[PDB]
């Protein structure tokens, strides 16, 4: 790769890519690209894109890496390869005030009266399809759009990936909502390329295993995940 | 690969394969290749093939994959690419009642006065060939064939892999063979492919990987390891 | 209504209605009938009665309301109407000690020598008969009663809506008894009026869920259910 | 009331009623039934009845109950009471093979050129003319009846309920029609009985919501719409 | 369930609820939904415009059928007539004079008995605010429209009432004069409501309500009067 390495995203999964307020786009997976781009020697474009046009964009190469959070599912990873895992995931609830109340389990939660949102085409929906079974559900065009409907009171529930949840508690959630942390899937996220480059494979896990024993891995996690400055865009 | 996943294999390796009373084959790696089956949204065609026949009927494109109990060698991993390991084990022996009195070792059974069996052209033949120097060796074209050559007054021992014996000992062992438990060896076993498919590899590694997490492939452990109820077939 | 709602209860499930020192009836319905009636701008008026009289209580205008965490069965309904659930509950056990190890449903402890132990002529006892079958199972008049047998050595295991066996397992049981705390049945509980009062239903359903949107249930809820300041009864 | 439960239907809605070989009617709305009158304390008594003539027999007393599939309406609404719905479908089409081709919305089948066939006085009668505006459409006695009209020459679509479809795809239609099945409206089915029993309602709405947290619903779910045993008859 | 004309109470001028038009027909969400209701049974709309106080006893006394008027579910008034189930969930909020805004987190921030705040008479918004203010000076209106004349008029510092209320009156006169503190601070659902001794009419609009939320013409009627801004030019 010479000139620029073309990263596609979709922002929108805070705290991995979201949009400033002066319209600039952010988060871990951006800094993760100018790193790649830096180690790489090259300039950094980003791309973005709704999530159903990630991989065919991918694979008919509007860009040459996907780094947007996206959990390695087994059926996803037959159309692009996967790098090996940068961070683990999973699922969790955020609930109206008070129907958290006795309850032990998620699924105590599936019950036929409550409705549950996430965004559509996203792991968080074959989750809630393979998880309930009985909670009627509705899915949406963005995480924001669907947490929307439980804070004002169209839903019961939303279910996403964590760190959207607990990001979402420290800036809009924290009187309103409530958090059931408990993980309920085994989500690794890597970066995606096109199939029949082992070469780039090598470079990207290389490159992955650096950062997470240079420090520099853990500066950038502790910057969108345990810190709180980023909140103010 | 869109259509059915061929997977070749050969029964007789308790509890990976073997054939149940009714005449289907079953066992530890046929719930994996079932399993890998669904996740390709794909059905399971399994191609039963004597030992020499696999790794030919691989590369020749009989099959997709070879799920047997494979062990994980730098001779046969120049003729076809392995997955990471799904188990790792090691070879260990049955004795006859009276042998496993006064040993310390393998070192003191190596001894002429012997004779010591297992399958023709498999792990065990070679670790044999390595590890002993006194003991005359005889070679079965199965695992069955070799021991009842210890279970009558033909042999004084069988060697092979450890978790064969831990079943057969369960199964027929009990009273008259005994299992000198020693691992003497370091087999990691693997799913082998044809050579120059990486992408398949990036597809077998994170599924692995997946169902190590999942709790998907605990389960099957214990099914087939420890749980005991499969011995009715 | 006019004057005074009268309410119609038996003391003895906790959290819901229990009797004590000064020998006043207090807990968690308790503290509902008392908003019930200052929303109705009524007084109210307590009126403790065996469980067995509850309906006909309540079919001969004894009282005007039921009260007293009381199961939304088939039966029941064909007798008197319901109010849409206030609480939704279930059956849970506690066992002596040493009953709880390895037990992976409760239908691994139904055994002849075992003794299931209840309340009688309660939604317990019909699950009890419905569920198990070999266990020997006896029952007492009250709830207390009950589960001395087993704190005291003479039956071993005892069953009661989910409420009770925490509630109790915070003031005596915590040493002594051990919870299987998942969920035996579905069990609704509601308030119940005699059947030909349409507009005293409109009421009482509205009145439920002014209460659950208007933090007020959920104040109760944690006071009762959580808060564990009261068991200084 | 006491006695019998007596409940009328049509039989043909696959798979809600219909007559079976021996000739009693059966499905999801007769074990529904049965599940009534057993939590009833009563016998049941199936009237099987036309469909013009159901809101009339419950009014007249013919019967207590109609549990037929029946979509819930304003029009209906003003002659019989519904209790609330226990489930949800939806309008689809049954196509001659081949003309399923090209089509990517049900508007490129509303063609003058094509003929349109539903059982007569039906909520697929009035969607068939809400939503067809050119193609010429035909009514019928029976779905049955009406069908019959696409598997010989006759006529070119069919429009019904979609279980219906799905049933009838299982059972005949295979190799011989083609199922579109985008559902084009949404309707909600409901019990109807005659108006003046505030207390009816309320036993029957508990009741439809036990079942829908118990497990028995869901079991006749199953059945009914998804195991295809019952195709036996 | 019943045949001539559907007749429906309510009280023009809770905007977007019910308003005059000003050729005097009245107009709103609510008319909308009563328009509705009358074509699904087949019937005539009367509309019955009564003054606030006489709307239950308008009802009771049989000079109409139902109450449609953005009216509160209370249970002080559940016990005189029956509601259907709410049809749209709604809270009190705030209208205040410029800059009365800065540095306020909450409504607490206002009970000043130097401040003056108005509302309309016997009405969900006067019975919260005499629970929820303590110190500031409550006065009284027998129209929202002449209560926050008051603060415009300098006279008064904030108007309290229903949040749609607030919304569509500052699109139409307060956007450059007053600030819209919009934190709800009641839960206030919205019913229709009839009179007693009827589960059949009942049972009717319960079911009604529940096609029209999922039909799409809710949210229609939703979106034409409390989102876009067309209704405006009266
Ligand atoms: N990691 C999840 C979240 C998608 C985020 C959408 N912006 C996935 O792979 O679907
Ligand atoms: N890992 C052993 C297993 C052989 C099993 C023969 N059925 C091998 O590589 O030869
Ligand atoms: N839920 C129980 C109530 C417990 C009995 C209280 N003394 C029932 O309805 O049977
Ligand atoms: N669900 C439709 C169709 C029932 C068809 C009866 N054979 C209705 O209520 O009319
Ligand atoms: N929700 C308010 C409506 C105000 C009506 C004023 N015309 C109430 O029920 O009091």
């Amino acid at each position: 790769l010479r000139g620029e390495l073309r990263v596609g995203l979709e922002p929108g999964y805070l705290p991995f890519e979201m949009k400033d307020k002066k319209g600039n786009v952010i988060g871990f997976d951006v800094d993760l690209a100018r790193e790649m781009a830096k180690a790489m020697g090259v300039k950094l474009k980003l791309v973005p894109t709704s999530w159903d046009g990630l991989i065919p964009g991918l694979v008919t190469e509007k860009f040459d890496i996907i780094i947007s959070g996206m959990t390695i599912s087994q059926e996803r990873n037959l159309r692009v390869n996967f790098v090996e895992p940068y961070i683990v995931v999973g699922q969790s609830l955020l609930v109206k005030k008070g129907l958290e109340k006795g309850v032990k389990s998620y699924k105590d939660l599936d019950k036929p009266e409550l409705t549950l949102v996430t965004k559509f085409g996203v792991s968080a929906e074959y989750a809630a399809k393979r998880l309930f079974k009985n909670a009627k559900l509705k899915t949406y065009d963005t995480e924001a759009e669907a947490v929307q409907e439980v804070l004002n009171g169209k839903a019961d529930m939303f279910i996403f990936d964590l760190p959207f949840n607990v990001a979402f508690m420290a800036q809009k959630g924290q009187g309103y909502l409530v958090h059931l942390d408990t993980s309920l899937t085994y989500e690794p996220l890597g970066w995606a390329i096109k199939k029949g480059d082992p070469d780039f494979l090598n470079w990207l896990n290389h490159f992955l295993a650096q950062i997470k024993h240079d420090g520099s891995y853990d500066e950038l996690y502790e910057r969108w995940f345990v810190d709180t400055k980023w909140l103010e865009k």
